[PDB]
């Protein structure tokens, strides 16, 4: 219970103030651990509302205790702002909003699980923004209820625990900071259980038997802790587990610290009413009152509360080892400025300069009960910032020069943010939390407040301005399609970084820059731009059907009429020559002499087989070719438009599954017709040649291609390992590594291995890689298109039961018409 004096006067001493947040799954009891810290702790003051975003702590240690900081003090009183932060990790920037205003972390490791992926995402987060973390490894109670587990065991578990989390400490923290790991015997590891109320650090323990075993605590607290043993029969410490004559010796952590807390379980919850007394005396826990009639659980809580408060070992560790403002600022100025190391603003930053020109930084908004009314919330890192005060809010984009995203007011109101309740106050100096009113609609999520004309923007977020999320969007009901068609111009015209296009298969697709905007794009379409229900569904992938080699033997088929045959073999067309008509070097319309003098005497082809291309498909100008090789066909000429016609048909649609082929040649070896027009009409030959085409194909050992992405990611340096790693995952294939800014690196990825891949590759680089993607080539698979069971198998199975088909793939046999 604090006046808006005193609160004033706790944030003027910057060096007893620290800044943190509690790093931890909410099943890992985070819930618990803070309310533990609240009600040890917590500040209240001496009729709008708001989301809980900040609470603040007030605790006092002894002379003793202050001598041990190895940082500036003032005095024996601490505030501590404790930062709500959501949790919902795969590295999401909000997260790193929260994270950014804090100095230190208390993360919370399961006894049982350890550390789990989410805790490790957000620790690797935090140690992004130089954040020092401190670990409480909770549940202990589990262990020792449930799993009944052995002191060694739970010790070892500890160890395991506490190197874990080294693990990604030393991986992640900037070298510049020195050694950030976390060590029980230097308190700042504890131990404890959230539920039941209890915790200690090795330092507690240090200090309740140093005076015991006359030794400093210093020394007490090493010994508390690894490889040390204190042989009782000897009377000395050692670092050896066995004594002279080889017998096994208990771990001094064991025997000082978990053997008493053992046995106060084990006489408790086992109802040793005369064994208690004895216990409780000796440790010194006096129970009073009706607190002397408890059993059972109910009094284990009660006795382990009074043994060793949880909050007491946490508030321990957050005022001896997490850096207040006045430490941290010092080198965590530069990451949060994006201007000149030497610029004023950024040494006021590293000083924590409260007379230095303005420099807050907004870290959120938070909604009140001000009929929608939002607070900022945020940090000064520099100057003061007063009710009244004329100030820059400078936006994402806000340059210096450039009057973008700059809006000059003057401040509403300063308040401290307490828990749900917001408190006046004239003025905030550096190195301080505090709230902002009449913020609102200048700012929009992060932000920041200056003074300085000069001022340049803390820190921004990063974000994605490529379409590299797509979806397929289809109506749920067939009439409302004007509706959804109109819809996406509307979405479209509405919002500049959403893309919405046809695809090769004929789905809508709508594009965005991440999922969380292509979430919102496909929200608005649905509700406002189309106003109808939606079906959203992974883009179905395009495929190529094509020819590994010449047909292993001549393809014959015969009309309905059985009367005309042809004769023909498929081969491939060189990827160099498909490129070539794709892209305009060879075209259907040109002169064919010239074209074929191209073909012969620039791409290998045999002059007279160019000069009797018959036509392109599909739709006459497609990377597919019939050329006629027959060489004594009296009606040849009265068949041309029915063969061409025919090949237009079975370039469009393969004999795999039905996509269209690519780089595939037919030759037209020879072919018989009957004598008579009447018997060689289109409705005989159209058949014929189409049905031959495919025989012909099947047996020139059939493969299908698949699209593949050119994807460019823009990235910093140490995360480059992250897209090499997801690539592999995805038959990704590196293309190229350039840079003294970021690194961009190129790479193919296959379209359909590229679903998700914007979240992979975040989850990958701790979301510091920026994907970029453009289609750019087919690619053959060398699996087996008609067995099931491969990968090109996998997907013709896959399509044909999604259209209907029998899954079984008619083979060439089928095509053919033996003599
Ligand atoms: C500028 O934005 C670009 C990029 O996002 C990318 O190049 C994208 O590629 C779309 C595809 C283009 C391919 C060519 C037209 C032939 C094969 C087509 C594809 C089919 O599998 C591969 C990619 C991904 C697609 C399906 C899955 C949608 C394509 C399609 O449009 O069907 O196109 C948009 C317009």
């Amino acid at each position: 219970a604090f006046t808006v004096d005193q609160m004033r006067s706790l944030m003027d001493k910057v060096t007893n103030v620290r800044n943190m947040s509690v790093i931890a799954h909410v099943d890992h009891g985070k819930s618990t651990l803070t309310d533990s810290l609240v009600q040890r702790a917590g500040i209240i003051s001496a009729g709008i509302t708001i989301k809980s975003t900040a609470i603040s702590l007030y605790s006092e240690m002894s002379d003793e205790d202050v001598k041990e900081i190895k940082q500036k003090t003032d005095g024996n009183s601490f505030l501590i702002n404790l930062i709500d932060s959501p949790g919902h990790v795969d590295f999401s920037s909000e997260v790193t909003a929260a994270l950014r205003v804090t100095d230190g972390a208390l993360v919370v490791v399961d006894t049982i699980e350890g550390v789990c992926v989410q805790t490790e995402t957000v620790l690797r987060q935090a140690l992004g923004e130089r954040i020092k973390p401190v670990v409480v490894i909770n549940k202990v109670d589990r262990a020792l209820l449930e799993l009944q587990v052995s002191k060694e065991d739970l010790y070892q578990t500890f160890a395991r625990t506490v190197e874990s989390v080294n693990v990604i400490v030393s991986t992640y923290a900037d070298e510049v900071l020195g050694d950030v790991q976390v060590y029980p015997a230097r308190g700042t590891v504890a131990f404890g259980s959230g539920l039941h109320g209890w915790a200690f650090t090795i330092r507690q323990f240090a200090t309740r038997y140093a005076k015991k075993f006359g030794v400093d605590k210093a020394k007490m607290m090493d010994r508390l802790w690894g490889d040390s043993f204190f042989n009782p029969k000897t009377k000395k410490w050692t670092n050896k587990d066995t004594d002279a004559e080889g017998k096994p010796l208990e771990r001094a952590f064991n025997m000082f610290i978990l053997d008493p807390i053992f046995r106060l379980f084990t006489a408790i919850m086992n109802f040793k009413k005369d064994e208690i007394p004895v216990l409780l005396e000796k440790l010194e826990i006096v129970l009073k009152g009706d607190e002397k009639d408890l059993e059972g659980k109910a009094l284990l809580k009660v006795v382990m509360r009074k043994f060793l408060p949880a909050a007491d070992a946490l508030l321990e560790m957050i005022v001896l080892h997490l850096p207040s403002p006045v430490t941290a600022q010092a080198y965590r100025a530069e990451q949060l400025y994006e201007g000149p190391a030497d610029d004023a603003n950024c040494i006021a930053i590293k000083n924590c300069d409260p007379k230095a020109d303005l420099m807050l930084y907004v870290s959120k908004m938070v909604p009140t009960s001000d009929k929608g009314r939002f607070y900022a919330f945020g940090r000064v890192f520099a100057g003061t910032v007063k009710s009244g005060q004329k100030v820059r809010i400078q936006g994402p984009n806000y340059v210096p020069g450039k009057k973008d995203d700059l809006f000059i007011k003057a401040i509403q109101r300063v308040v401290l943010m307490m828990g749900r309740f917001v408190e006046p106050i004239d003025d905030c100096p550096a190195g301080n939390i505090i709230g902002l009113v009449g913020i609102d609609q200048f700012l929009l999520k992060t932000g920041t407040l200056t003074t300085s004309e000069t001022a340049h923007n803390m820190k921004v977020m990063k974000f994605s301005v490529s379409p590299v999320v797509q979806v397929a969007v289809e109506v749920k009901n067939a009439n409302d399609l004007p509706k959804l068609v109109e819809g996406l111009k509307r979405l479209s015209k509405s919002d500049p970084c959403v893309l919405t296009y046809m695809s090769e298969s004929g789905e809508h697709i709508v594009a965005g820059t991440g999922e969380l905007h292509l979430e919102i794009c496909l929200q608005d379409l649905e509700h406002d731009h189309a106003g109808v229900p939606l079906k959203i569904s992974p883009p179905v992938v395009a495929y190529r059907e094509t020819v590994e080699s010449e047909s292993s033997q001549t393809a014959l088929s015969k009309s309905p009429n059985k009367h005309n045959r042809i004769y023909l073999k498929a081969e491939p067309i060189d990827e160099e020559v498909s490129l070539a008509i794709e892209n305009g070097i060879i075209n259907p319309r040109d002169d064919f002499k010239a074209r074929a003098r191209i073909m012969a005497d620039d791409y290998g082809w045999d002059v007279t087989d160019a000069r009797k291309i018959w036509c392109f498909g599909p739709d006459g100008n497609g990377p597919n070719l019939v050329i006629d090789q027959t060489k004594a066909v009296q009606y040849l000429h009265e068949i041309k438009d029915s063969v061409v016609a025919a090949f237009q048909w079975a370039t469009k649609e393969g004999p795999i599954f039905g996509e269209e082929m690519r780089s595939v040649r037919v030759n037209i070896l020879d072919v018989t017709l009957h004598a008579d027009a009447i018997h060689r009409g289109g409705g005989q030959i159209i058949p014929t040649m189409r049905r031959a085409t495919y025989a012909g194909f099947l047996l020139a050992d059939p493969k299908i291609q698949e699209p593949v992405f050119l994807v460019e990611i823009q990235c910093p340096e140490q995360a480059v390992g992250g897209i090499y790693s997801v690539l592999n995952k995805k038959r990704g294939q590196v293309v190229s590594e350039e840079q003294t800014p970021l690194f961009t690196v190129k790479a193919y990825l296959p379209v359909n291995e590229s679903f998700g891949f914007t979240g992979e590759l975040r989850q990958a680089t701790g979301g510091q890689a920026f994907p970029q993607m453009v289609f750019d080539h087919w690619s053959t698979l060398g699996s087996d298109p008609l067995d099931p069971t491969s990968k090109a198998g996998e997907i013709v199975l896959a399509a044909r039961k999604r259209h209907g088909m029998k899954e079984e793939v008619p083979g060439w046999q089928e095509y053919y018409d033996k003599l």
